[PDB]
């Protein structure tokens, strides 16, 4: 064809029932994720081309950066609860990978505070049970797909984006190609 299994995507030999339609996994420790977010804006360009009535889900993972990694997964859960993903994603990435000023849960908190979230409000969420189930989801969803690497995108629990089998000479072209593949899989 033009879109072949094993080429721009792979198929899960054990499909996942009830999965979010589009599901993306990242880590703030993950350099390609930094690239995916900061330079390419993958998640944004995928949105731009998805049909809609399509919901997009992004989760963080634990298996990178040990103790801090989990803290980051809890923090991302807080981001989701307060609806502030848009305001912390960049400063988290740059705190972890660029400036390297994030070394403790407290430093993570500083990003939120500087992003305008209120101390009381952050700590509240941080410890809230709603956040606890949101950590659970992120771990469950990753668990439901054998996830061992990031970035990673899944479409309806049956197809996994395979960016390695796509052209990278031109950034914009890689993104378009990525995005369109997501559309195609969406329509499958």
């Amino acid at each position: 064809a033009q879109y072949e299994d094993g080429k721009q995507y792979t198929t899960l030999e054990k499909p996942v029932a009830g999965a979010p339609q589009v599901l993306e996994f990242f880590s703030f420790f993950c350099p390609h994720c930094y690239q995916f977010e900061e330079v390419l804006h993958i998640s944004d360009n995928v949105k731009k081309k998805l049909p809609e009535g399509v919901k997009m889900t992004k989760y963080h993972v634990n298996f990178m950066g040990g103790d801090l990694g989990k803290d980051l997964t809890q923090a991302w859960a807080v981001a989701m609860a307060l609806g502030v993903e848009d305001k912390v994603t960049v400063p988290l990435f740059e705190g972890v990978q660029k400036t390297q000023t994030i070394r403790s849960a407290s430093d993570i908190r500083d990003v939120f505070i500087n992003a305008g979230i209120k101390g009381e409000e952050y700590d509240a969420a941080w410890n809230s049970f709603v956040v606890k189930s949101l950590v659970a989801q992120q771990e469950k969803a990753a668990a439901d797909v054998q996830l061992r690497g990031v970035p990673a995108m899944f479409v309806n629990g049956k197809y996994q984006l395979n960016p390695q089998g796509m052209d990278t000479s031109n950034m914009d072209v890689f993104v378009q190609q990525y995005a369109d593949t997501v559309k195609y899989l969406s329509e499958k």
